[PDB]
């Protein structure tokens, strides 16, 4: 089984009071990531094509650029496993995060497109979650997550040996418009959105609920 917990060692960078420092360098570390990470510069050269395909089709928050719009085509694509292991094992060995770049514009995108809205939303897994506790939780890598409860309890995302969770977000961005899906109904969450009310109900269901944005633990990090 995998801890729930409130992630104390996951990098959940909110970027508060550097976001133009980081507009104006992200470029550059992203040149940095792709040097050092193979897969992501690959997962990000097709993803690029295909926003700018999408891209067109509508308009988008003021300041979304083609990076913010690019990381997430990205996300929902094949690159976030690797990139949510790199974040949730950020401050084990912080030396070796190769997404420091695609982690702001990542974290940035659904900032520019979180009008505040509330959803009820569920995430299936296949690996059991067990609630260490602490009093509140955070997933502390982005998390994805359904509108719909049968897509979340798809064999795609779960099984018996996992986790339902039901959850109660405002943080959580719908991008359905930006998914290599989209009928997953997907709602992405960031990490950094604390959930203060937590039940588990029979071995797999968790309900998370009384959603808040907090501080994070780590701020403006390459800034
Ligand atoms: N799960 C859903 O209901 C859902 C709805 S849309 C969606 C799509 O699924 C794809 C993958 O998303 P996902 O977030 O499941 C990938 P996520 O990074 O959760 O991968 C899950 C696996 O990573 C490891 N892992 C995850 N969390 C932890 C943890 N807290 N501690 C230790 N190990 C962990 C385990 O191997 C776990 O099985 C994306 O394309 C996304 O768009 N999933």
């Amino acid at each position: 089984p995998l801890m729930l917990d409130t992630a104390p060692n996951a990098f959940d960078d909110q970027y508060e009071g550097c976001v133009n420092k980081m507009e104006e360098k992200a470029p550059l570390l992203l040149q940095e990531d792709f040097n050092m990470n193979a897969k992501l510069k690959v997962a990000w050269e097709e993803a690029k094509k295909r926003w700018n395909n999408i891209k067109p089709s509508r308009s988008y928050p003021k300041g979304f650029n083609d990076f913010h719009g690019t990381a997430l085509v990205a996300y929902t694509g094949s690159i976030a496993v690797d990139f949510n292991r790199a974040v949730r094992e950020f401050k084990e060995n912080p030396g070796q995060f190769h997404y420091k770049a695609f982690h702001y514009y990542l974290t940035r995108a659904l900032q520019l497109l979180s009008n505040g809205d509330c959803h009820s939303v569920y995430r299936g897994t296949k690996t059991r979650f067990h609630y260490t506790g602490a009093g509140s939780v955070r997933f502390g890598q982005f998390t994805s997550s359904s509108l719909s409860k049968k897509v979340a309890q798809s064999q795609e995302f779960f099984s018996d040996h996992g986790t339902l969770f039901i959850i109660k977000t405002c943080l959580g961005v719908y991008i359905k418009e930006f998914s290599f899906r989209p009928d997953q109904e997907e709602v992405l969450i960031p990490g950094y959105e604390v959930y203060q009310k937590v039940r588990t109900q029979g071995y797999n269901e968790i309900f998370l609920d009384s959603p808040k944005r907090k501080k994070s633990n780590y701020n403006c990090l390459y800034s």
